[PDB]
């Protein structure tokens, strides 16, 4: 089997994206946030405290000729961002692009916290980092390519996130027609749950290629670049007027600045973000600080390759017996 969705990016700065995922029968269409950093599948629902839902798509199990109660079962996340859910659990059919899941873990939140319920263009989010962090408790669960896996024509799904546009989530193949050039595929350690790998160095704008080993996690769920901070300070040293703002957590810089690209290593191979892919905007409407998409990750515990990264490539998540991640440019 192999399935094809269109991700789109919620807003003009591509904060996040959002998947149509096909739940219960008959199907109830929610837009999930495909999340790589996290592995629970969980959905505003008709069980969500009424004054925490603004505006999202529910689950409603009750419709769902399909929903059985995972009887016992709850679950409870929270998100390196401080944002957290919790509730209990269905199985039921969930489809994404084409591709059925029968007895996937739905888990309906009783609560979300103050930015999901802010945020009325994600009805909730679909993990796709490994099983081993699913929060469901008392009998852990399985992601939805985990049970997918028993079925698909080859054990992969790729992530092409647009640059303030759509792009895709395919799982079983590899487009060929995506991508430019050739794919170089790296080592995963699955040791902490996520898609991790080493980068093999970086450069900026147009500089020399500094060689240096950088561990970071492939995370389709962060919006921005967060690296070492010698690494973020070499890169804000190019920009005229950058400064790390205590009073707004993280790197500005002037709104009339142009700024260089990012280079990261796969291998020997080189992926190079755009300037303008590190734009994000004024810090507040109106404002000439613009809030930079390359961040320090020294607060965090670990690096992370966002979407400011990874929109800049054909992404391969390898689900293989042995794990590896793929990159190419597009
Ligand atoms: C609550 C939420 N924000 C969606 C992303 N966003 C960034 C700026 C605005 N929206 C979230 C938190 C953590 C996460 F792994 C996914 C989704």
């Amino acid at each position: 089997s192999t399935g094809s969705a269109t991700t789109t990016p919620i807003d003009s700065l591509d904060d996040a994206y959002i998947t149509p995922v096909q739940i219960g029968t008959p199907a109830q269409t929610l837009n999930l946030d495909f999340d790589t950093g996290s592995s629970d599948l969980w959905v505003f629902s008709s069980e969500t405290t009424a004054s925490e839902v603004d505006g999202q798509t529910i689950y409603t199990p009750s419709k769902s000729t399909t929903a059985k109660l995972l009887s016992g079962a709850t679950w409870s996340i929270s998100y390196g961002d401080g944002s957290s859910s919790s509730g209990d659990v269905y199985t039921d059919t969930v489809s994404v692009g084409g591709l059925t899941v029968t007895g996937q873990a739905v888990e309906s939140a009783k609560k979300v916290s103050s930015s999901f319920t802010e945020d009325s263009t994600i009805d909730g989010l679909l993990g796709l980092a490994f099983s081993t962090l699913n929060t469901v408790s008392p009998t852990q669960q399985k992601t939805f390519f985990d049970n997918a896996k028993a079925s698909l024509d080859s054990p992969v799904f790729t992530a092409d996130l647009g640059y303030h546009a759509p792009g895709t989530y395919n799982f079983g193949f590899i487009d060929t027609t995506a991508y430019t050039g050739s794919i170089t595929y790296t080592a995963v350690s699955t040791k902490q749950g996520f898609w991790e790998w080493t980068s093999t160095g970086y450069a900026v704008g147009s500089g020399t290629f500094k060689s240096t080993s950088i561990d970071g996690i492939a995370d389709t769920g962060t919006t921005l670049l967060y690296l070492p901070a010698t690494v973020v300070s070499a890169y804000w040293a190019q920009v005229s007027g950058a400064k790390s703002s205590s009073s707004v957590g993280g790197y500005v810089f002037p709104c009339s600045a142009t700024l260089p690209s990012f280079t990261f290593g796969v291998g020997s191979a080189r992926i190079v973000i755009p300037g303008d892919y590190i734009d994000f905007g004024p810090i507040s409407t109106g404002s000439s600080s613009c809030f930079g998409g390359i961040q320090s990750s020294a607060g965090i515990g670990i690096n992370i390759f966002g979407d400011v990264a990874l929109k800049a490539a054909f992404v391969v998540f390898n689900g293989a017996t042995t794990p590896t991640l793929g990159f190419a440019s597009k």
